[PDB]
C-alpha cells in the first residue's frame, strides 16, 4: 500500500474549521496519529475525543496563534519530549473577508496575510528544523485555492495571500529537497460551508453552479485523494506542485 | 479504499514503451482488467502472458496506428461485442526527436505532432463515444511532459505538442463534465529509460541531475500515486490538471 | 523614438483578414513597407492601392498558401533578389470554427491545427533562413489569442494549436536568440471584427460584455502599442513572452 | 503619438534607486511631470534639479516610508490642494536579501513582504481614491520580476511577495475597471546595476549569463518600451497583465 500513513503523527492547523475537522478524521481513519491546534483549546477538546474514540489513534491538541512563532516552537519542544516526530505537516490555516478593494483597511491586510501567507511559512520552518534533527524525510501540504491563480470580486488580499503561498510552496520545495522533505499545495474551489452558507445558496451564488463543469461545488471527500497522496509515500517524487480540486472550476469559459 | 480500480477496464495507447508495460502491470496488480495497444503487436505479447499468469486479470491486445481513427473506432467495436466498456482511457503514446530548431522538416513536424498531439484527441473522442453509449462516467488521462510548460533545446516539435495537449486536457475537461467524464493529465519530468541512455549518462546529462532538486530522475514509480488517483473514484472532484511528477526540475532555479 | 519602424519591411501573413488589414495599414501609417501575403491576389489588391495610395511605402504582394513551405520559399527568393530582407515576421494566419467536441473531425483538425500551427512555425524557420542569410537581427510576432490559456466552447482545435503556439514562442526565442531574433506573441481577446460580429452581438455574447471588466470588446487599435513594441527596438530586451490584449477579460471571475 | 505622456503626472515610488532615478528621466525626457518620493529627501534633490533644468517639466518630491500610509494620503492631499492630478502610480518599491530558506526570520519577513507587496496596495488604495475624487481615468504600474513566477535560492520571502504582488495585480484590474483605471505589471529578469554589482560582474553569477537565451543582463532602457505602453493611451486595452522584460531568461531549458 502505498497510499499508507498509518502511524504517521499529522499535524493540522486550523483545526477547528469543517475542513480541519474532516481532514483530522480522514488521517485517524486510516491510522494515523493526529497534532490539532487552533486559536481556541475548546473545540479542539471536543474532536479528540471522538478521534480517541472512533479510532483509537494518538491524539495531541495545542492551542496557539499559527503567528506566534514561539508557540508552535514551544509546542514541537513539547512534542519532541514525548517522543513524538512530526512526519506531515498540513498547513489548512485561513481567514477572508468580503469587501470591495477600496474598503479593506491595514487591519484587515494583516489578519488575512499573516494568517494565509505569514503564519505557515512560519509553521514550516519549525516543523522542518524539527523534522531534521530527528532525520525524518517527511512532507509539507500547504492549503492553497484557486484563487491563488484565478480572481474573484471582494477577496483581494486573499487572492494576494493565496498567490504568495504558492508560489513559496514551488521554491520552499527547491530549497527543501536536500533535507528529502517535500512540498506541495492542494488549491481546492468553493467549498460548501457555513462562512459563506447565504452566499453559495443564494441565486447570485447558484448562477456559479451553472458556470462550473461539474455543475457541482467541492465536497470535503474530493480532497481525500490528494491528501493521501501527498502526505505517502505514493507522493514522494512530487514536490513543488500544486493539485486543483475545483471540478473543473478554473478552466471554465 | 477510494483507489479502487478492481474490475475496471483501462485502455492504455503506447503500451510498448517501459513506461506502458510499468502501467499495464500497475493497474493488473490493482486487479482491473487490461486493454493494451502499440503498432506492432509481437511487442505485447511477453507482457500479455505475464499479466494473465501473474495477476489473472483480462487482457485484450490490439496492433494499429494511433493515428488510424477507424482502427481505435474498430477496437472498440470488438470490446463492446465482447460486453466490454472501458473505465479509463491512458493516451501515452509519444515520440520525439533531437534536431536543431532549423532542421526539423515537415515530415518530422507531421510524425511528432500527430502522435503526440492529434492521436490522443481522436482517441479521446472515439472512447468517449463509447463511454456514452455504454452510459459510463468514466477517466481520462493524458500523459503530457514538463516539457507543455518548460522548454529545452532541440525538440521543439515535442513541446509545442505536448503545451497542445495540456491546454485541450483542459478543454476536453470542461466540454465532457457533462457526460461524466473527468480529464486529466501527468507530466513526467526526465524518465531514466534507454532510448536516452546516452544523454541522460553522460556530461550534458550529469549537470542536469544536479539541477533537479531531488538529484534524481523520474522513476516510473513516481507514476503509480497519481495514475491511481485519476483512475479513481479518489479523483472524481478532480478534473482539468495536470500533475508534474519531477522532483522539483520545472521549478528549479533559473 | 524608440518605438520607429521606418524602412523596415514587415512581413504580414494572413493579410486579407480585417486583422490583416489593421497591421498592413498600421505599420504603413508608421513609415515601414509592407510585404502582405494571402490566398486570393485580387484582396490584396485592393489593399496594395489603399496603402499605396495613402502613404506611399513599399508594398509586395503574393497570392499563396501559407503552408506550403516552396511557395514561401519562393517568396522569400524573390524577396532577396530584389535586395529586399525581411525585418519583422507577423504570423497573422488563423482560420476556426465552433462545434461541439465530439462532432470535430480529422479534416477539421489538420485545416485548423495547420493553418494555427504548423503555418506559422514553417514561415519563421523559412524567415529566419532568410535573416541569417542576410546576417539581420530581425523579429518575429506571432498572433496568438487568450484561447492560448482560457478556454471556451467549441473551439476545442483552436484551443490546442493556440496553447502550441505560445509554447513554441517561448522555445523559438531560446533558439533563435543566438542569431539574434526576437520571438513574442500577443493575445487578443475577441476582437471587434467582421469575421465574429454574429456571435458577438448574438445574446451569448452579450453576456460575455457583462462578464470582461472594460466591459468591451478588443478594438483593433487596442493592439498597436504591443505591435509597435515588439517590432521595434523598444522590445529588444524582450523575447519568448506572450502580451494579452484583452480588457482583462481573461483575468474576469 | 499614441504613446504620449507629455503633461501627465507621473508618481514613483522607489524613486531614490538606481532605477527610480531611470524611471523619472524616462518619462521627464517624454514631457511629463514628475512626483518622486523616497526615505530620505536629500537622495531627491540633485535628480530634482537635473529634471527641472533638463527637461523643465514640473517636479514634486516627498520625504516619506512607502507604509506609511497616512504619510502617502497626506501627500496626495497635498497635491490636490495645488490644483495636481496622478495619472499614473508607478510602484518601484523593493527589497530584499539572501538567506537559506531556514535563516530567514519575522523581521526579515515584515521587511521584505511589507515593502515589496503591502506598501504597493497601500499606495493603490490612496491613489485610486486620489484619481476617483478627481474623476481619472488613470494607469497603475506594479514592477514585479520575473521571480514572481520563477524561482531562485535564498529569496524566498521575495518570491512570496513578488507572486503575491503579481496576482493582486490580475486582481485589481478586475477591481478597477469600473473606475476606467488600468492595472499592470512590469517582471524584469536580472539588471546590471551598481547596487548589484559582486554578483553579476563576478565569474559565479557569470554562469547565468550563459543559461540567458540573449547572453545579457537586463538594462534599464529594455523598461523604456513596456513603460510607455502601459502609461499611455497605447496601453488602454489593456488590464490585469505582467510583461517580462528578461532576454528569454524565464524561458531557459
Amino acid at each position: 500500500n502505498i497510499f499508507d500513513v498509518k502511524d504517521k503523527y499529522i499535524l493540522i492547523t486550523g483545526a477547528s474549521s469543517g475542513l480541519g475537522h474532516h481532514i483530522a478524521e480522514l488521517f485517524a481513519k486510516e491510522g494515523a496519529n493526529i497534532v490539532i491546534c487552533a486559536r481556541r483549546l475548546e473545540r479542539l477538546k471536543e474532536l479528540e475525543s471522538h478521534i480517541k474514540n472512533e479510532y483509537g489513534v494518538q491524539v495531541y491538541t495545542f492551542a496557539l496563534d499559527v503567528n506566534d512563532r514561539s508557540a508552535v516552537k514551544d509546542m514541537l519542544s513539547s512534542l519532541e519530549a514525548e517522543g513524538v516526530t512530526i512526519d506531515v505537516l498540513i498547513n489548512n490555516a485561513g481567514v477572508s473577508d468580503t469587501k470591495r478593494f477600496l474598503d479593506y483597511n491595514d487591519e484587515d491586510w494583516d489578519k488575512i496575510v499573516d494568517t494565509n501567507l505569514k503564519a505557515p511559512w512560519q509553521c514550516a520552518q519549525e516543523v522542518v528544523q524539527h523534522m531534521i534533527k530527528a532525520e525524518r524525510k517527511g512532507s509539507i501540504i500547504n492549503i492553497t485555492s484557486i484563487l491563488s491563480q484565478s480572481t474573484n470580486l471582494g477577496v483581494s488580499p486573499y487572492c494576494a495571500s493565496k498567490a504568495g503561498l504558492r508560489h513559496l510552496t514551488e521554491v520552499m520545495a527547491v530549497e527543501l529537497a536536500r533535507f528529502g522533505i517535500n512540498v506541495n499545495a492542494i488549491a481546492p474551489g468553493y467549498m460548501i460551508t457555513e462562512i459563506n452558507e447565504e452566499y453559495l445558496t443564494s441565486e447570485v451564488g447558484q448562477q456559479l453552479l451553472k458556470k462550473i463543469p461539474t455543475r457541482k461545488f467541492v465536497e470535503f471527500d474530493d480532497l481525500n485523494g490528494p491528501l493521501l497522496l501527498l502526505a505517502s509515500q505514493a507522493g514522494q517524487g512530487i514536490t513543488g506542485i500544486e493539485i486543483k480540486v475545483d471540478g473543473g472550476h478554473s478552466a471554465a469559459p
